[PDB]
């Protein structure tokens, strides 16, 4: 529940101009800007860039610096986001890897930051050697999605969780509590109970009008 | 193949020309101002566009930034390739929406470049389709979801594709003509010849690629 939304950045101490890069953690999408100078300012316009590309719920902060920028937590809240207080390091060290072939191409482009975006590109539509299902570089914005349509599936979650239905089992004085009801069907209505277990009958189940709780 | 083409037109503002990025298909489009404007600048922003997502193809009738051969070059190292009446209307009043968008945004912002930014998040969070959302942004990571299914599951029906199976019928009529199997089941297996729909048992027949085993 928690890995989706989140983003780490990593600033990148280099030869020539500075560059800071941008990952969901979970993704392992790359899109690092290198800084011409740097600011919490000068680094929030690249972080309003990176939303659009994705929405990110929250970065944690490398730097305590980058973080005392003013404009940095400034953005924090147009966003909304909320900046929170070895594989990494390897990470970096990948983007080294990255720097190593941006070495492969140091040759192939004079401008760093290429390099550097190029390093990006690898990072993305990369395939490992190791057979893999899928590819890190294919992060998926889908599992993202997924959990979109978890939101629609949770707010259709919500409407069967906002009706309760009463149900008596037969022949009982008694009338068996609300619980949640597992399934609908004119024929059947299925019910879920916890530390028990029932279902039942749609005849014995009955029909109610949308009460709605919160607005 | 329509969400891997990106189609791009960039029109200078109040002098600054600021770069767009366009992707029809997801109607996202991610537009960066730039310090310096040229065909190897247009080329840069491709670059990073790249690393958020693979394009098969964009199209310019002529570009400035398009006739510098350096541009073509990059999106070559890309893969991607240089190159609907309702639409064809569409596209110019997209890049003429964020602008309107941009006057009120200007009312907000102290920075052009910055607001021009802004204008976009926004874009895409907003929905043309339905109280329920149906937003061109929403439509991106599905569409590159349906996408990424398709291409597992084409896999699988290429693996699938080339693995055949022949078809006993009746024993003492001719066996048969393989067909590529639709389907495993234990018992049985589902076959169609490009003739007809058709199903049988696991005894009737064994399956190794018809053209088979190739390692590959
Ligand atoms: C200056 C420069 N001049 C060129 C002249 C002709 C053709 C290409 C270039 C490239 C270039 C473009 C795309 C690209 C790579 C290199 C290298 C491989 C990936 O794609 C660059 C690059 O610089 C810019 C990106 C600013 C244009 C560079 O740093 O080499
Ligand atoms: C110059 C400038 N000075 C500031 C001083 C104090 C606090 C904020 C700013 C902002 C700013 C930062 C984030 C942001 C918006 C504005 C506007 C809303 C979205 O987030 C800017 C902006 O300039 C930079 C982007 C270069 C920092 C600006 O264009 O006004």
């Amino acid at each position: 529940d928690c890995s989706p939304g989140i983003w780490q950045l990593d600033c990148t101490h280099l030869e020539g101009k500075v560059i800071l890069v941008a990952v969901h953690v979970a993704s392992g999408y790359i899109e690092a800007e290198v800084i011409p100078a740097e600011t919490g300012q000068e680094t929030a316009y690249f972080l309003l860039k990176l939303a659009g590309r994705w929405p990110v719920k929250t970065v944690h902060t490398d730097n305590g610096s980058n973080f005392t920028s003013t404009t940095v937590k400034a953005a924090c809240c147009w966003a909304g986001i909320k900046q929170e207080f070895q594989s990494q390091g390897v990470i970096e060290s990948m983007n080294k890897e990255l720097k190593k072939i941006i070495g492969q191409v140091r040759d192939q482009a004079e401008h760093l930051k290429t390099a550097v975006q190029m390093a990006v590109f690898i990072h993305n539509h990369k395939r490992k050697g190791g057979i893999g299902g899928y590819s890190a570089g294919e992060r998926i914005v889908d599992i993202i999605a997924t959990d979109i349509q978890t939101k629609e599936l949770q707010k259709q979650i919500t409407k069967i969780q906002n009706f309760r239905v009463y149900y008596r089992d037969s022949r009982d004085p008694v009338w068996k509590g609300p619980a949640k009801l597992l399934w609908k069907g004119e024929g059947a209505v299925v019910i879920q109970d916890n530390s028990d277990i029932k279902v039942v009958p749609r005849r014995k189940a009955k029909i109610i009008r949308d009460y709605g709780k919160q607005m």
